[PDB]
């Protein structure tokens, strides 16, 4: 997160770290005691999932192994459409003041809606500086029409843009897969942006989660 702030204690109990061994690979967001949502590009054979702490590589946090990933079959490595994935935990996480599932969206929030995105990505770019503390950036939803002015044909139908005009506040390396929450629901998952990060008027791009409610439910479904 470029030009963010340290997220308030307990305000993001759905944030997880997806670790490659001990090292940060991606963000992710708890959606059930057994299930984490994140970006398809974040996929690995196995993860260590850190839950219930604002501090990356927290020795006290619960780490739960995960080895089963369910990428949206429509994910493109070329265009990065459908950049969404569910990851099943080996064991269920215990809920607490630090651990809690996010509310999945019923509807798509409109442009201009106030949001917050979080992660342990670098706070500087191109030179990198990885924080201990979970960082937060307040951004607003940008219409497709407006975003297309910047990214043209790179933008697909289920990518969602967000940022603040003439601000650097934004996502960056290592924030991939993390939550964009607006109005108490998850509206986006960090997918991409321009490099170097934090260029004013280069929105962040997120997978638009309200467009995947059916796939998300079908994949987690636990009943007839
Ligand atoms: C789908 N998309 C095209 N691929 C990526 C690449 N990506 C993965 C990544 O960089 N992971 C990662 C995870 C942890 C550490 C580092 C890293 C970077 N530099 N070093 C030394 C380590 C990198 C990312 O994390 C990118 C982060 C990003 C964002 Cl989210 C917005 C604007 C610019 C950037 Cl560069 C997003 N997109």
């Amino acid at each position: 997160i470029i030009d963010g702030y340290k997220c308030k204690e307990g305000s993001h109990p759905w944030q997880v770290a997806l670790l490659k061994g001990n090292q940060l690979h991606c963000g992710g967001v708890l959606v059930d005691k057994y299930w984490v949502l994140t970006a398809a590009h974040c996929k690995m054979g196995q993860y260590q999932v850190q839950l219930g702490s604002d501090k990356i590589g927290d020795q006290s946090a619960q780490k739960i192994k995960a080895t089963k990933s369910f990428r949206h079959p429509g994910y493109s490595t070329k265009t990065h459409v459908n950049d969404i994935m569910l990851v099943r935990l080996d064991e269920p996480v215990k809920m607490s003041s630090k651990v809690e599932a996010v509310q999945l969206p019923e509807h798509c929030e409109p442009p201009g809606t106030s949001c917050t995105v979080s992660g342990w990505g670098t706070t500087t770019s191109p030179d990198v500086t990885f924080p201990s503390d979970l960082m937060c950036s307040d951004v607003k939803l940008i219409s497709s029409r407006e975003c297309k002015k910047v990214y043209k044909d790179l933008l697909g139908k289920t990518m969602l843009c967000a940022g603040i005009p003439d601000s650097k506040t934004n996502t960056c390396n290592g924030d991939s897969g993390g939550p964009l929450v607006c109005n108490d629901t998850l509206q986006g998952l960090v997918s991409w942006g321009t490099y170097p990060c934090g260029q004013p008027n280069d929105p962040g791009v997120y997978t638009q989660v309200c467009k995947y409610k059916r796939w998300v439910m079908e994949t987690m479904k636990t009943h007839r």
